[PDB]
């Protein structure tokens, strides 16, 4: 996150770190069973770990689960990266707690002007690499469709959305994909791809998660 604050320990109790060895990508717990990220972060060999703040000390709250299913969307294009979203069965059921939480699928889409709070342990600088030990927090408003087309013309497709500051200085960045972007309590994005990091008119690209709820619902009942 580029441009963000300390989010402060387990304030953001839906987080999840994805380790294989070693963090690289977030997740967000949306049940005892269940974390959803995105489709090309993708990996066999998996450990989700919950209850997380700095992800290289074991500060008691914890826990280390395996994945034993992934599953990524039906529809996912690495060349367009349309549909990035995976879903990741425990091979145990969290014990949700005060630190551990799930978060809310939405029944709706959000608007452009939408505040959101995005979150994750990537790189911190625009350019440059320094990266966090401990959860980063990031404000942010869902942008217009038009501002995102106009900066990223012909890639922007119907299951995706920007947000963030055109200005610049403020974004996601590597190493926090996958991870939540939560708008008024629901998990309306994922954190994608974009151009760079936090630079002037390249705004981060989401993957927009109202319009996979049904496949969500119906895929975790079958599975
Ligand atoms: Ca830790």
């Amino acid at each position: 996150i580029v441009g963000g604050y300390t989010c402060g320990a387990n304030t953001v109790p839906y987080q999840v770190s994805l380790n294989s060895g070693y963090h690289f990508c977030g997740g967000s717990l949306i049940n005892s069973q269940w974390v959803v990220s995105a489709a090309h972060c993708y990996k066999s060999g998996i450990q989700v770990r919950l209850g997380e703040d700095n992800i290289n000390v074991v500060e008691g709250n914890e826990q280390f689960i395996s994945a034993s299913k992934s599953i990524v969307h039906p529809s996912y294009n690495s060349n367009t990266l349309n549909n990035d979203i995976m879903l990741i069965k425990l091979k145990s059921a969290a014990s949700l707690n005060s630190r551990v939480a799930s978060i809310s699928l939405p029944t709706s889409c959000a608007s452009a002007g939408t505040q959101c709070l995005i979150s994750g342990w990537g790189n911190t600088k625009s350019s440059g690499t320094s990266y966090p030990d401990v959860l980063k927090c990031l404000k942010a408003p869902i942008l217009s469709d038009s501002s995102c087309k106009s900066a990223y013309p012909g890639q922007i497709t119907s299951n995706m959305f920007c947000a963030g500051y055109l200005e610049g200085g403020k974004d996601s960045c590597q190493g926090d994909s996958g991870g939540p972007v939560v708008c008024s309590g629901k998990l309306q994005g994922i954190v994608s791809w974009g151009s760079g990091c936090a630079q002037k008119n390249k705004p981060g690209v989401y993957t927009k998660v109202c319009n996979y709820v049904s496949w969500i619902k119906q895929t975790i009942a079958s599975n």
